[PDB]
């Protein structure tokens, strides 16, 4: 009949694993772009080691599954190739092929190698009239005899789940079984098996009692979305936890690997929490360094000269592989931070009342603030009086030298805002008052002033059961001031608010409404949407190392003993806590223009350029990401009504049904009989749930995320812990605020030890790695054959670089100055592009770091 060109293109394990290119970092990319032949290796690949077999996508056997060719092996090395690339090495294979054999749509692949390797594509240079076909891999293949079943791969065209060719049709469904792979056993690395499970492996029960942590998920006391299950032992002394592993099982492909060192960023974050961290407070029950900073300049100094510790220290904690490139340093014990933006032009500004206001609206947590409609703010909380009755806020106080307007004025023209942080920690707040920590419960009421700043009005700080518990909220309520210990105690106040802020958004704004709350749809979209399925490819970007990310959290970032618990205020009940917020948890709610109405911050105005009216319109975050929110349901649904004809033929879709199914009965399964779900019935509900998901894995968590260290990596102006209570006007305390305000301020705020973690570890989590794929329409290669897709993907590329010069153009805007501050740090963390490190900007696809 004939015999086939094919063209496979591979990486090597050594090139993509961290324990053997922990050499390279200086640059990649770049180093005669590993034609794959020069240092030849690759002839180990020749032989008897891989065989491809082609699965006919027209001819069908005895029963309908498609036709296979001969399993042929690799034969020969292609030494360069016009788009070979970096790390990656091209073989030629000829197969035996007929021209009554039909058109190949799939093929399968055996490695007989025992050293597994990244397959990255495979291209044939077909027979008749048809064209070249191309099949987009990015997956590991292990040896063969570890399968059973042998691994397939399907070529770039996009079916929808009629999974349309007949002879392809069963290993469509025959995989996708695969993937599901049952509920049994414990899952080894090797293994591609995604399915669901609690959290139920964050405590250790075996260690201690000390060690337990609530069950996460499964009840109504503490709902929270499914993760990945990963098969380990339970617990001896509980048979419903799961026993800690040094090693956490991710679906392998969910694991990415890098060709720089200096881009495991989750090797440095492990290494931080397991090597850094225990290497650190050796230092401190020592006495190398003291304890606590006894001034503001001291704190400075981390910075400038860093922190001096005994070489014996440092000449471990640099030498490592991923640190090596993060940590700065002299030499001989120096360790030091990079300046965060926040005081790079100016070192006060950050104490000013304006710049506390702006960071509510540009900052690292813009998403709380709302219009207030009553007064006095009420809770939400249950009947324990103070909920029931309101707020404590001084009405007799609310406008010092700015407008003469009322507070019923103030209201009717929208003029008044609350940042309310009062009900989420109540509860647990006698609790938390009960260890080495001491916090309020806080409000905090803005004013929209003439010249479009906002302006703090008034702080409650308010305590739980003053002699009770019922009837209880013992508040206090604490106005601005510029001068005299009335100033030292304003500036205490707001370090109260931020806090509870910086806890607030550390497990909700950022893990629970982020990275926990993606995970179901990962494992719901692999379980049931074919890899041919359109929308799997229109998903599957924006999924890209978020379960390798999260596993490595539920480790070491939100564990028993972990860094999180270990520095933010709410302690040990800091993943519980963010359970019981998951209550009022909508998805809906989680869209840019929703969120906005709900918090009465955005009214709907059809004449408005995005169907809204912004009651405050200096809103930067608010401004900026309704940009990129309608650049993506523009982009989702047109690509969407590109595959579905009419509603029908998305209720008909079987793939696309079971997928949301499970994903509302599983994968956030405590809210199954949620009323608000959207019924996958119409085009327009695929559009909007779509939509709701790509925002979350890019915009939102980068608008959350990034903006860290740039305004958080100075601890005075994001504190995270606070030690002691407002200063007795008539104690000691008082009197020290007046003697030294700055070291009453240190000895508020969080320690020196949890200053040096907390700046390590979101000094990398601000981070963007050098291969990092962004939101800028950026994708891989070829992913689909569509070329109507291909040119819808292209004008949402083009609408992204045109946002991003009309961003770059309002930051130069001098009437727009809730974009700079004081601080004068230009809102940047919404454009799309950035090169690399701490950028304070750039989009990514997914939830990454
Ligand atoms: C537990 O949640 C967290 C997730 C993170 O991923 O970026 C970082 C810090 C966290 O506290
Ligand atoms: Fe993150």
């Amino acid at each position: 009949g004939h015999k086939i060109k094919g063209t496979v293109v591979l990486m090597r394990k050594n090139v993509l694993d961290v324990n053997s290119v922990t050499s390279v970092g200086g640059i990649i990319g770049q180093g005669l772009d590993l034609v794959g032949s020069t240092l030849d290796t690759l002839t180990a690949f020749l032989g008897r080691s891989v065989s491809l077999q082609l699965i006919s996508a027209t001819k069908a056997d005895a029963n309908g599954k498609g036709k296979l060719g001969k399993a042929t092996f690799l034969e020969g090395i292609i030494t360069s190739l016009p788009t070979l690339g970096a790390g990656q090495s091209a073989f030629k294979i000829n197969f035996e092929w007929d021209d009554g054999s039909g058109i190949p749509g799939a093929f399968y692949i055996k490695n007989f190698m025992q050293t597994e390797f990244f397959l990255v594509s495979l291209t044939l240079e077909d027979i008749p009239n048809h064209g070249s076909i191309h099949f987009v891999c990015n997956s590991w293949i292990y040896n063969a005899k570890l399968f059973k079943s042998d691994r397939i791969f399907f070529a770039n065209q996009t079916y929808l789940p009629s999974e349309t060719p007949a002879p392809l049709v069963k290993y469509r469904e025959e995989e996708l079984h695969n993937l599901r792979g049952d509920g049994t056993g414990e899952r080894k690395e090797w293994e591609r098996i995604y399915d669901y499970d609690v959290y139920n492996d964050l405590g250790d029960p075996d260690k201690g009692e000390n060690h337990a942590r609530p069950v996460l998920g499964g009840n109504d006391t503490f709902p929270y979305p499914r993760r990945g299950r990963t098969g380990r032992k339970p617990t001896r002394k509980d048979p419903n936890s799961e026993s800690r592993s040094n090693d956490v099982y991710l679906p392998r492909d969910e694991a990415f690997g890098h060709l720089k060192s200096s881009d495991f960023l989750t090797y440095g974050l492990k290494s931080v929490s397991q090597n850094v961290l225990p290497l650190l407070q050796s230092a401190f029950d020592l006495n190398f360094t003291p304890r606590e900073f006894d001034s503001f300049d001291e704190v400075h100094g981390l910075y400038s000269g860093g922190i001096k510790l005994p070489t014996d220290i440092i000449s471990k904690i640099s030498p490592l592989p991923v640190l090596k490139e993060i940590f700065r340093t002299d030499g001989e014990q120096a360790l030091k931070f990079p300046p965060p933006k926040v005081i790079q032009v100016s070192k006060s500004a950050w104490m000013t009342d304006e710049e506390f206001a702006r960071e509510m609206l540009a900052g690292v947590n813009p998403n709380l603030i709302r219009c207030l409609k009553d007064f006095p703010p009420r809770s939400k909380l249950d009947s324990q009086v103070y909920g029931d009755h309101t707020s404590q806020i001084t009405k007799e106080h609310l406008e010092p030298n700015l407008e003469g307007l009322t507070v019923d004025e103030a209201i009717q023209n929208k003029r008044l805002f609350l940042l309310d942080h009062h009900d989420p920690i109540m509860p647990y707040l006698r609790r938390i008052n009960a260890t080495s920590t001491k916090a309020y419960a806080t409000r905090t009421i803005l004013f929209l002033k003439n010249d479009g700043t906002l302006r703090p009005l008034a702080i409650e700080l308010s305590l739980p059961h003053p002699q009770g518990d019922q009837s209880g909220a013992f508040s206090q309520v604490f106005l601005p001031a510029d001068e005299g210990v009335e100033s030292s105690i304003w500036l205490l106040a707001k370090a109260y608010v931020v806090v509870n802020d910086s806890c607030y958004h550390q497990l909700v704004s950022h893990w629970l409404n982020t990275h926990a709350v993606v995970e179901p749809f990962i494992i719901a979209t692999n379980r049931h949407l074919s890899v041919v399925h359109p929308i799997y490819k229109l998903l599957h970007p924006h999924y890209r190392d978020t379960m390798n990310i999260n596993g490595l959290a539920r480790l070491s970032l939100v564990n028993d003993g972990g860094v999180i618990e270990q520095t933010f205020l709410w302690g040990r009940y800091s993943v519980e806590m963010s359970a019981v917020v998951y209550k009022d948890w909508v998805f809906t709610d989680q869209a840019l223009p929703a969120d906005l109405i709900k918090r009465g911050m955005a009214i709907e105005d059809p004449s408005c350029p995005h169907g809204i009216r912004l009651v405050i319109e200096d809103y930067p975050y608010t401004v900026d990401g309704l940009e990129i929110w309608d650049a993506i349901k523009t982009w989702v649904h047109e690509y969407v009504f590109l595959y579905y004809k009419s509603d029908d033929t998305l209720r008909e879709d079987p793939e696309l049904q079971a997928c949301w199914k499970e994903l509302v009965e599983v994968g956030h399964g405590d809210k199954k009989n949620e009323p608000w779900w959207p019924k996958m019935q119409t085009r327009e509900e695929l559009v909007e749930a779509c939509a709701i998901i790509i925002w979350t894995a890019s915009a939102l968590h980068a608008a959350v995320n990034f903006g860290q260290y740039p305004y958080g990596g100075l601890i005075l102006n994001r504190p995270t812990l606070s030690r002691r209570f407002m200063p007795e006007k008539g104690s000691a305390e008082y009197e020290e605020l007046r003697k030294n305000p700055q070291k009453a301020y240190l000895k508020t705020i969080t320690p020196k030890f949890q200053t040096l973690i907390d700046l390590s570890v979101i000094e990398i989590l601000s981070r963007h790695a050098s291969d990092e794929v962004y939101l800028g329409e950026r994708d891989n290669p070829n992913w689909t054959s569509d070329t109507r897709a291909l040119e819808a993907f292209k004008r949402f590329g083009n609408k992204l670089a045109q946002i991003e010069n009309k961003l770059s153009e309002r930051n130069n805007d001098e009437k727009l100055r809730n974009r700079c501050g004081p601080v004068q740090m230009p809102y940047t963390l919404l454009l799309p592009s950035s090169k690399e490190g701490l950028t304070f900007r750039g989009i990514p696809n997914s939830i990454s770091i």
